[PDB]
């Protein structure tokens, strides 16, 4: 249950983690999106959880 | 006309854009939405175009 406007933001920082290569500003700015509201974080837990599970689907 | 959206993708696209404007989206639906975008160019493409469209069809209303 994550309210669009938080899975947006979870949605871009976490494709930007996928790159082959990140920069260390974004880094810094994935981590600060993190830590600014709980909310973020657990949407971002969340996220990675369904992923990983996503790709022992393909 | 300007680069047009292969009819699949595009429906795909307005899939993907309509779950994400909803109140609360599922964090599976999220990891499917990335999916997509991240299994073709195309797909990624066509997201971000239909994002930029969207925000000007808004500033319309």
């Amino acid at each position: 249950s994550i309210p669009g406007e938080v899975a947006e933001q979870a949605m871009h920082w976490h494709l930007e983690l996928q790159e082959p290569a990140v920069s260390a500003a974004t880094l810094a700015a994935c981590m600060s999106w993190r830590q600014a509201h709980p909310l973020h974080e657990h949407a971002w837990q969340r996220t990675q959880v369904f992923a990983q599970r996503l790709r022992e689907m393909r």
